[PDB]
């Protein structure tokens, strides 16, 4: 077919794919085994977006859904993607500050209902119910948020400043990333169709690469993640 946005495909499968072998590289040569923890955790997210980055290029994970008037072309490989890679971030930062295994559990729970309501929403046929199920998505996310920066912050003082301060960059590279999603799902093909889709794939690479190899990067190569 050769849609205009195959090319930032091409990017992302191609970031992704460097991300993850360097990674890999860096975490088995590496003999701490709390490192091997968040090596394994962070090294198997930037896979996971690479493969359904791949399918995309290749043309898989997209399906027209009808709303508008339009015949509108969602990308669900996207949901398929991140279910399973917002979660193990969300280990990443649960695991540094120590967090409980009560939050834990409904911060990947809460997680599990921002992409399930978010994917609903960009299946739905009834334009104005789209946004009802994009705004429970989005809440959740505000509570997952919310925990990030109230609870798990306020943990991360009972850890060394290397290890304080090491959360505190990935909670804000993750506060400042998280809260631009819910604005291109709005803005783009899922929502308004105010920005085209080739625009809206290069703003979605931009941030997966940023919070997935951008967060893994300033994660496995700081000294914090020692035990
Ligand atoms: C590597 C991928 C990451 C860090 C993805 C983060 C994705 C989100 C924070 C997505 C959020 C969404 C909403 C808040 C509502 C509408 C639909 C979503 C799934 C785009």
């Amino acid at each position: 077919t050769g849609r205009p946005e195959w090319i930032w495909l091409a990017l992302g499968t191609a970031l992704m794919g460097l991300g993850t072998l360097y990674f890999l590289v860096k975490g088995m040569g590496v003999s701490d085994p709390d490192a091997k923890k968040f090596y394994a955790i962070t090294t198997l997210v930037p896979p996971i977006a690479f493969t359904m980055y791949l399918s995309m290029l290749l043309g898989y994970g997209l399906t027209m859904v009808p709303f508008g008037g339009e015949q509108n072309p969602i990308y669900w490989a996207r949901y398929a993607d991140w279910l399973f890679t917002t979660p193990l971030l969300l280990l990443d930062l649960a695991l540094l500050v120590d967090a409980d295994q009560g939050t834990i559990l409904a911060l990947v729970g809460a997680d599990g209902i921002m992409i399930g309501t978010g994917l609903v929403g960009a299946l739905t046929k009834v334009y104005s119910y789209r946004f009802v199920w994009w705004a429970i998505s989005t809440a959740a996310m505000l509570y997952i948020l919310y925990v990030l920066f109230f609870g798990f912050t306020s943990k991360a003082e009972s850890m060394r400043p290397e290890v304080a301060s090491t959360f505190k960059v990935l909670r804000n590279v993750t506060v400042v990333l998280w809260s631009a999603y819910p604005v291109v799902w709005l803005i783009g093909s899922e929502g308004a169709g105010i920005v085209p889709l080739n625009i809206e794939t290069l703003l979605f690479m931009v941030l997966d690469v940023s919070a997935k190899v951008g967060f893994g990067l300033i994660l496995l190569r700081s000294r914090a993640i020692f035990g």
